[PDB]
């Protein structure tokens, strides 16, 4: 079993692409992924020697988005909320993916493990 | 305006769903970000900066990915092949995407210029 996970919580709610979605994805698992390497090295060393394992789950508002972010800074867990204005699409500010972790599985489920994959 | 971006190549011939499509150009796009962290810092705070944007485009082989990864790594260019094991629903070791960048925009496209987006 992975003991290290990166989880990706993503709107489905805005309908992108497959394409698009994916990209927003990546800009929250990189964000997310520098973060930890700086603030939480070791827990970051440990996922990608690993395989860096990641999990796309889905939420239906940036309601949601902004409650999961505020679990995942109560627990100190790296994380990153994902706007972008590269996304002309949709309104300015929007909100597209909360990306948690990397981090030992069992804190980022402590976030993330009622939601359902994408 | 982006004078970087990374562009992930992503194997449409697949059929991957959307959500491990997601994951998979993920983690093109991390382990790519971080070779660039480490060996073009320059190019790969440029892209931060401008707001990492991400493209994802197409093809439909297996060959096409290696095909582009030679000329990426020709051109000196961060770059990631990815593999999924913990992707046990397809055959072990095969390739899922390749990630291209971050570089400046029109050296990336000598490489994935003639794809189309995904
Ligand atoms: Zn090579
Ligand atoms: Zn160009």
């Amino acid at each position: 079993m992975f003991k290290y996970k990166q989880v990706i919580v993503a709107r489905a709610d805005l309908k992108l692409s497959k394409g698009k979605l994916a990209a927003q994805v990546a800009h929250g698992a990189v964000t997310a992924a520098f973060e930890a390497y700086k603030k939480k090295r070791e827990w970051f060393e440990a996922w990608f020697r690993e395989g860096q394992k990641k999990v796309v789950v889905k939420v239906e508002s940036e309601e949601e988005l902004f409650k999961l972010k505020a679990e995942a800074e109560k627990l100190g867990l790296p994380n990153a909320l994902i706007r972008d204005a590269g996304l002309t699409e949709i309104p300015p500010g929007t909100v597209t993916v909360l990306a948690v972790g990397p981090a030992p599985e069992e804190i980022v489920d402590k976030v993330t493990g009622n939601l359902k994959l994408l």
